[PDB]
């Protein structure tokens, strides 16, 4: 059902990668693959992508560079699941990289934080079936 290098959980097939790319080039890369950053819409696909994170931070399909807080593949963010970390997301301008903070990525512990885009993060693609 699901291509090689992919796993396959509750009818989305899912690619993790062992590298680290700007939220763009991440993007990309899934799009390529006629796929996306990876979209949570439930506690049960939080705690299976959770479950399986390569130990390091990693962007997931959802950005607000034009204002407001959107997936990548059109599902509602504010009726949908939310698992920020304590104080995000903040849209820190502290880094002083220039503008706020714009992509959502997991900590280890599967909270999300918004950081700066051009950070090289790992990544997750999905795909339905
Ligand atoms: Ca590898
Ligand atoms: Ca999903
Ligand atoms: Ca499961
Ligand atoms: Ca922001
Ligand atoms: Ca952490
Ligand atoms: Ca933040
Ligand atoms: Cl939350
Ligand atoms: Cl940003
Ligand atoms: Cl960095
Ligand atoms: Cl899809
Ligand atoms: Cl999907
Ligand atoms: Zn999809």
């Amino acid at each position: 059902s699901c291509p090689v290098n992919w796993v396959e959980h509750q009818d989305s097939c899912y690619w993790f990668s062992h590298s680290g790319m700007s939220w763009a080039e991440a993007e990309k890369y899934c799009q390529l693959k006629n796929a996306h950053l990876v979209v949570i819409n439930s506690r049960e696909e939080q705690n299976f992508v959770q479950k399986y994170l390569g130990s390091a931070y990693t962007w997931m399909g959802l950005s607000d560079p034009e204002g407001a807080w959107k997936w990548v593949d059109g599902t509602d963010y504010a009726t949908g699941f939310q698992n920020w970390k304590p104080g995000q997301p903040d849209d820190w301008q502290g880094h002083g990289l220039g503008g706020g903070e714009d992509c959502a990525h997991f900590h280890p512990d599967g909270r999300w934080n918004d950081d700066v885009c051009q950070r090289p993060y790992h990544w997750v693609c999905e795909a339905g079936l």
